[PDB]
């Protein structure tokens, strides 16, 4: 009792979060898109309704908090987060940060003043809305640009000067997360506040074991996606990969079983609408998966479970480990 | 009398659009970042106080009407555009388009998409406000990348269905303006409906001229832009270039003597914010220019006079080019 982590709705109790998704969006989208196209969701309320659906479906499977890791260039729109949390019931943590599709004017910042943008949206609120960022959202696709070199530092001070988490996307086949540590660490950054994510894009366990062993996060986020049965369809493809879920899943009973229970996070990196790829592949995506961010606890645990993960576990990976991550430190 | 263009005030006739600047910014910024980030200005207040004094400043020297073509990606904010038009007392016209930096919700778009999107602006409004936009502006840096080709492609037939003028971004030294007259005639709209910006960053008369013959207006634009002084500054040497702007405005006089007094539209470039580049940029152009958007009044105009330009032809250059290109046609 006591800790507080800052939601879309305003302060909660750590002890609150409960089942908690630590990386996912209600809209995939950029700066300013919803707002000057919203038609492109069929219109901002249908993106809404759908939405609600979508949580509330999750919420029955047992999930009460969801992580939305939309920065700025992701087109996060703090509004929409908020109207959704209040109408499904399921608490939203907002992020700061940069993902790889910042604009001149976030490109042209140096570290002291991206610093101060992650510290505006954490310590006094998004836009002029008063809802405060509760973790930083950092990308590399590969090895980082000398721009994400600063961002990823901008990430590390302000963790520091206010206790949020930092989480990242890797190109994992790439193994970013080692390069990212060392850029965090150079900053003095405790692995503890740091989530390597998408890291159930790869099975390379020597990369994944290697950072645990550090006291990063790993985070295995990407658990629905595959385009097995549809190799016919090259943006999907490139996309979701040709791996099971079953194959995903098995990473989180692979790490478990590797002493690693306590630094693993789940989940689905799900989205509602999807404006950064291609036309309708938010229809192709609800096909693959109809249950959305319900997938996890109505799947995902069923399997582990069912492969010998005792629930203990279970409940230290899906309400212990995101607590202790969110909860600032 | 009769024809009318519209501001972000509403409909204005044509007649009353006056000396009028075709290529000018409030401010040079991204989708999003003034909303995210006003504190980078200032303040909103600070930046839009700023911008009423100079478009004051303006008008007393004779400008009635400015168009910021400042398109989505620049972060064209039409409820900015407003306030200072209606404190200023100088009309706005407001752009559709997309400039050099789209995020990837724009870049995944097809031709098709992008006309949708360019003709909601025009038509409908821009975002939620109504304000629709009077022309669409565009850009390459050199050869077009394959995005590129199709924004232009979506230009066009936006300006076909609306009668709205095209204005473009140009490396002027590439002599961008051919692939892009190309583009744009591939789609059968008028040369007419078309400027090619930046083309006083050239000396190249050959090609200024190979363009005025086939009917476009040239975008004279940049002309308070040198770093003779700063030749120690590299960014604003890279941005402003060697040239005086004595140099730049003979070419207004070149092409007036060459037949093409009806081809040529006068402009600044200016602005009062800007995001886009390194910090402090503002500060660099605020010494240079002090003017700001008065400049070509109070010193091209008579430069051109003492010249031996006659003012029917200095009336015809920034009043009646820009009303005949304006004017939805
Ligand atoms: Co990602
Ligand atoms: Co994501
Ligand atoms: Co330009
Ligand atoms: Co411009």
């Amino acid at each position: 009792t006591g800790d507080l982590i800052n939601t879309v709705r305003g302060p909660i109790p750590v002890s609150e979060a409960g089942f908690t998704l630590t990386h996912e969006h209600i809209c995939g989208s950029s700066a300013g898109f919803l707002r000057a196209w919203p038609e492109f969701f069929g219109s901002r309320k249908a993106l809404a309704e759908k939405a609600v659906r979508g949580l509330r479906h999750a919420r029955s499977a047992g999930v009460q908090t969801i992580v939305d890791v939309s920065t700025f260039d992701i087109g996060r729109d703090v509004r929409l987060l908020a109207e959704v949390s209040r109408a499904a019931d399921v608490h939203i943590v907002a992020a700061t940060g940069l993902w790889f599709d910042p604009p001149l004017s976030m490109r042209m910042r140096s570290v002291e003043e991206l610093t101060q943008f992650f510290l505006r949206e954490i310590q006094h609120g998004i836009e002029d809305t008063g809802i405060r960022a509760g973790i930083i959202k950092v990308a590399t696709t590969g090895k980082a640009t000398p721009f994400q070199e600063l961002v990823l530092k901008a990430a590390a001070r302000a963790s520091l000067a206010t206790g949020v988490p930092v989480t990242t996307h890797t190109s994992a086949s790439q193994r970013d997360g080692e390069q990212q540590a060392a850029i965090f660490e150079s900053e003095g950054l405790s692995p503890s506040r740091v989530c390597i994510g998408h890291s159930d894009d790869t099975d390379d366990l020597s990369y994944l074991t290697g950072l645990a062993a550090r006291g990063y996060l790993v985070g295995l986020d990407r658990m629905p996606f595959s385009a097995i049965g549809l190799e016919g369809n090259a943006s999907a493809l490139a996309l979701f990969g040709t791996r099971s879920w079953q194959t995903r899943a098995l990473l989180i009973k692979a790490l478990i079983d590797r002493g690693y229970k306590d630094r693993i996070l789940v989940s689905h990196d799900w989205l509602f609408g999807f404006s950064s790829y291609v036309t309708n592949i938010m229809d192709v995506m609800d096909r693959i998966n109809p249950d959305g961010m319900a997938f996890v606890p109505l799947r995902v645990i069923p399997f582990l479970r069912e492969k010998g993960v005792p629930p203990e576990t279970l409940a230290g990976v899906t309400v212990a480990n995101p607590a202790r991550f969110l909860s600032p430190t």
